[PDB]
């Protein structure tokens, strides 16, 4: 069977495999290129992947996601302190490691974050076992490159426990720069700029090759920074104007909210390609329904500091890494959100009309990356 590339994201996670010198980016059950990053507990079953966040809205405290901000930490982390004020599932101490607590089947049970990924990464191994149509076994899983030690071993972990020989762990921004094939030897040294934005992270990582072998220069971005936090500001938008509309705030329902923002990250990636997307969303409170639109100048407009903000990690990155905006030879697009218009221009005219490397989906050119190197270790 075929080694294949992972990349298992805070909320998205895609597989691909490398067959006849071309890459395959594996579709689920759905035909979504890439799937959720969500497992949930039932009293039945075990949903993982798009059946788990199509049904968060109905059991919120039994839907765990954002496990990769926890694997490999302690519970005593400030970080994992901060983080779980947000979450609507229990964190619980267990001799200094974290472990999600669900109710599954009637029954208490806590889960470690490595437990919970493993159960993402079977989600992906199945998917590509049921397209390649034999047993998949060896795999590289990608990481971010600010991940230590102790991260790098969970999620090393999670591939094992999932039943996966994970060949190497590499991190996401070289994985990246793989799949354009900036890694071939040019007889010179090479600055390339990696921006991911994904659902929930911001990541600018500059790295320089040479000879073939990557020297991360420098790194920077916004650990809570993502397509989330956009969706949140149009949700915000649109509970101002179902007040305006119907003197009701809408904000107290969990339920009514947890809606409205699916349909904004959805009426948001129309609006990548669109000037305008609809929202139509049948009995939202009450019995209200609510039919309205968006256009895009509305949506950057929405999100324009964040948008903005995005150029300050990497004026840091820079001058961290010692160099000119001349001196960064190539630039990759990665994540989900870098789709969006505003965000590419707002780049590119910072980087002086400098071409952005965009041709492979931003939130498949991990994945793609990692499948390349999959097969040359195997
Ligand atoms: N056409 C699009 N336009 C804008 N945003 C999009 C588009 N397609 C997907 N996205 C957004 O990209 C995000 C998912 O990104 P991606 O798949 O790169 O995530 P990820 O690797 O899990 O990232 P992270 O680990 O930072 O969350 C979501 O916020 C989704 O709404």
């Amino acid at each position: 069977g075929p080694a294949v590339g992972i990349d298992l994201g805070t909320t998205y996670s895609c597989v691909g495999v490398f067959q006849h010198g071309k890459v395959e980016i594996i579709a689920n059950d759905q035909g979504n290129r890439t799937t959720p990053s969500y497992v949930a507990f039932t009293d039945t079953e075990r949903l993982i992947g798009d059946a788990a966040k199509n049904q968060v809205a109905m059991n919120p405290t039994n839907t765990v996601f954002d496990a990769k901000r926890l694997i490999g930490r302690r519970f005593d982390d400030a970080v994992v302190q901060s983080d779980m004020k947000h979450w609507p599932f229990m964190v619980v101490n267990d001799a200094g490691r974290p472990k999600v607590q669900v109710e599954y089947k009637g029954e208490t049970k806590s889960f470690y974050p490595e437990e919970v990924s493993s159960m993402v990464l079977t989600k992906m191994k199945e998917i590509a076992e049921a397209y390649l149509g034999k047993t998949v076994t060896n795999a590289v899983v990608t990481v971010p490159a600010y991940f230590n030690d102790s991260q790098r071993q969970a999620t090393k972990d999670a591939g094992t426990i999932a039943g996966l020989n994970v060949l190497r762990i590499i991190n996401e921004p070289t994985a990246a720069a793989i799949a354009y094939g900036l890694d071939k030897k040019v007889g010179a040294e090479r600055n390339v700029l990696i921006f991911s934005l994904g659902g929930g992270t911001f990541d600018v990582s500059i790295l320089t090759i040479e000879d073939g072998i990557f020297e991360v220069k420098s790194t920077a971005g916004d650990t809570h920074l993502g397509g989330e936090d956009f969706d949140n500001r149009m949700v915000n938008h649109f509970i101002a104007e179902f007040k305006r509309k119907h003197k009701k705030d809408i904000s107290e329902n969990k339920r009514a909210v947890r809606r409205l923002r699916t349909a904004c990250e959805r009426a948001k990636r129309t609006l990548s390609s669109s000037t305008q997307a609809s929202i139509e969303i049948d009995s939202l409170y009450e019995g209200i329904d609510f039919y309205t639109s968006i256009t895009r100048a509305r949506f950057e407009e929405l999100n324009a500091d964040l948008f903005r903000g995005t150029l300050d990690p990497v004026e840091k990155a820079l001058r961290d890494a010692k160099l000119d905006k001349s001196q960064i030879h190539d630039i990759v697009l990665v994540g989900g959100s870098t789709r969006i218009p505003k965000i590419q221009k707002l780049l590119q005219d910072f980087f002086n009309g400098k071409e952005l490397n965009k041709s492979i989906n931003p939130d498949e050119a991990v994945a793609y990356g990692a499948a390349v190197q999959a097969a040359i270790l195997s």
